[PDB]
């Protein structure tokens, strides 16, 4: 439930560090959407794969990300995840996963900015 | 697109003022989830109907909040809506709609609090 999803997040978070986006795309749906940065979205597994490869080599001067509070709003088929990420300063994101027939939760909407996208 | 959803919001917003939750439940999915207030969620059309009937009076509507910026992250089947509501002070919510076979977008996750649910 709240764990397997939290385990998929980490699984992906790692798949990104190991720069093996080939295994990272197994967690995304085919028509998924990923918000790279404000006013910049990638649609489809291919476009999203490229986005990660592009923004692969980027880092913040002295920064220590840390998983924080995480709420899950499950509505049967889909699930809205509100993941807070601590910097030392926080980053509240909104992810949407959809459980396919196989029973594996894939990501459909990846907006690491959450409602911050508005402001 | 961005309008029909915005028109569904208003449609519901009104269905609530006219206290005719019978027509309001036509906009929600069957296994939908509604966040009434922090640490309080209603699951299923029935529970959600009761929730609205209960807080019919707890919340003084008529206080028509002003619609503001609204971002839509569509991923084929589902759609993540980031609606900002102005008070005069703002309220950034996160709604999730899913387009059924009939082609009508229903609400599956109604969290008028957005990422604020975390903090």
């Amino acid at each position: 439930m709240e764990q397997q999803l939290k385990d998929i997040i980490s699984a992906c978070d790692l798949a990104i560090q190991n720069e093996d986006f080939d295994t990272l795309m197994n967690y995304y749906s085919e028509d998924a959407v990923l918000v790279v940065k404000p006013g910049m979205i990638a649609r489809g597994k291919e476009e999203i794969k490229k986005a990660f490869i592009t923004i692969a080599n980027y880092f913040n001067h002295h920064i220590v990300p840390t998983q924080g509070k995480m709420i899950l709003l499950e509505a049967g088929d889909t699930v809205l995840v509100l993941s807070q990420t601590l910097l030392d300063m926080e980053r509240r994101a909104t992810y949407v996963f959809k459980k396919n027939a196989q029973g594996e939760w894939l990501c459909v909407i990846d907006n690491s900015y959450g409602t911050d996208l508005i402001g």
